[PDB]
């Protein structure tokens, strides 16, 4: 997938916001800086926005383990 630094995501259900401080993003969406918020909502940039919200219900912390460093 994209595996990277900071906390992200990898959103395993459909939304569909698009920018409504939640976002469309799909199934595979990688979202970064991540932090569920009193309530069971995450936040974190996804595209040309920056910390809206997506349910903890549908997102999951990378449930993948590992990951490499680039240059």
């Amino acid at each position: 997938g994209s595996p990277t630094f900071k906390c992200a995501v990898k959103a395993l259900f459909d939304y569909k916001a698009q920018r409504e401080d939640e976002l469309t993003f799909i199934k595979s969406a990688i979202i970064q800086n991540v932090e569920k918020q009193e309530g069971g909502w995450w936040r974190g940039d996804y595209g040309g926005k920056k910390q809206l919200w997506f349910p903890s219900n549908y997102v999951e912390e990378m449930v993948n383990p590992e990951g490499i460093h680039r240059d």
